[PDB]
């Protein structure tokens, strides 16, 4: 189950979009956590979740507040599409904005955003703390590393991987392959 | 409320769509008004809709009808999701598509069209008469001026404004700010 | 009506999502057919699906087991939003694909693929054996010829028409006609 409550971590506009979905699910109130009222592990033990959107900071905090003993769940907006084989981390601080698809067989790991209508296509690996920006599209069979981030806009053709802690640009066409990390931008993407 | 009949004024292809959307919101029926039957203030008091395109020229429609006395409503398709902090100008001749998604805290002026799938995060404002294209997407914190036109598939990161009167090109990607109007283009989108 | 089971010809990543979409629709069951079990015309006339994503191979095999005399039905997701005045050939082997939207008098002929999120606008008319990929979007009266592949985010300014046979990039942006078939990458797209 859901408590009644949930701390959102973050007070800044992807809080506001957190709070959102959190409602949408039906949570009643959202406790904002400064992020700059304050965090101690003492406070009651409701869901939690880190609505930061920069992936290294997510995970440093996503670190803490484990250790510290809270759950810390999964917002996902009722209007995502999730197919039934589709594996998405449980309790795992994954967002999954509106109108997100994600189709068979996709992995989400743990601490991933999937930002507004974004779609993950059959057999992708989104991995951890990876943010897939507002409209970024993965087509089928697709590796994205940890801590990647896919710009706003952005498309990764099939069968394609990208290297950990790689930066995809906003509207970038990745065509090829990146086993090494980069910057990569434009139609085609190449690396900047 | 609304009126059992609206009046959709323009009787092209962005006429039919507008159609679409009235009846979707339970308008039982619309009565195309010429635009090229014809328009004089004397009709019985419907609810009423510019289905016109162009912004200078569904702009000087808006200011006309207005001034004969009639409720320029809004379009609102269900599937649109609207945050509810995010602020829609009523009555206010604004079309929003199916699958919009308008997110925290942004802002929508008179006159916009939203189209088909396009997306608006949290905090924007788009400025009054804006026509954002079918998918285009504006992220987190932007602001479009007046008048603007940004095609389908564009996008604008975050942060960005974008001066009264200027035109964002099918698929260009709008990285910098742009204080004075032009036409962007490409990814990056440059002034052409 | 439709058949309790339906048939899935193909068993890649493409089949997987057809598998997908006819649950949605709410066949109780899929039974694949090897495409590499094997089909025969003897077997029971259950509703059949070719979930080929190759315009030449999907086509071939629709010309064989429609001679067999199977059904092959059109897979429809319910999150699809068709116009009333659109016009999708039925039993025609259409697959549309989750949060696709089609538009006042749009004609999908048939074969054709409408994949995940992409948009046809009002007025297009789609090419037999078409596939319109991941998040692709057709502007108003866009006319697409058969067998034509357009990638994952690409996307086609109004007025346009796209000879037969040919393909349009992932992100490209194809902004002027091209009555000659060829492969158009980039923004704009251009004859590669
Ligand atoms: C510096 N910030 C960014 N930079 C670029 C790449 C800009 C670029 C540079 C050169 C050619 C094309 C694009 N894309 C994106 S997407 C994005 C988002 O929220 O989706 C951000 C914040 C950025
Ligand atoms: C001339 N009409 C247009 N021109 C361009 C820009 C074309 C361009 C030029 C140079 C490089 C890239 C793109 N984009 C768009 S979007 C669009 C729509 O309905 O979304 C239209 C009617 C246009
Ligand atoms: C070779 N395969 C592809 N090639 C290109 C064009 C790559 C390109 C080349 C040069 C400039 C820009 C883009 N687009 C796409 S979209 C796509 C899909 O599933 O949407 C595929 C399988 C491809």
């Amino acid at each position: 189950a859901r408590t009644e409550k949930i701390y959102i971590y973050g007070a800044s506009g992807h809080g506001l979009v957190c709070e959102d979905v959190a409602k949408n699910m039906g949570y009643k109130e959202c406790i904002f956590l400064d992020d700059f009222m304050k965090f101690e592990s003492t406070l009651p033990k409701y869901d939690f979740f880190i609505a930061i959107g920069n992936n290294e900071i997510r995970k440093k905090i996503y670190q803490k507040i484990s250790e510290n003993g809270f759950k810390i769940v999964n917002l996902i907006h009722k209007s995502a599409l999730i197919s039934p084989s589709a594996i998405v981390e449980e309790n795992a601080g994954i967002l999954i904005m509106p109108y997100v698809v994600i189709n068979a067989k996709a992995k989400i790991e743990k601490g991933v955003i999937l930002n507004t209508s974004s779609v993950i296509e059959h057999e992708c690996v989104i991995g951890e703390f990876s943010h897939v920006s507002v409209g970024a599209k993965c087509a089928g069979n697709v590796k994205i590393g940890k801590n990647c981030f896919l710009g706003i806009n952005s498309c990764v053709l099939p069968n394609l991987s990208l290297a950990d802690d790689s930066i995809l640009g906003g509207g970038a066409t990745l065509v090829k392959n990146q086993d090494e990390k980069g910057v990569f931008v434009g139609v085609p993407a190449k690396r900047m």
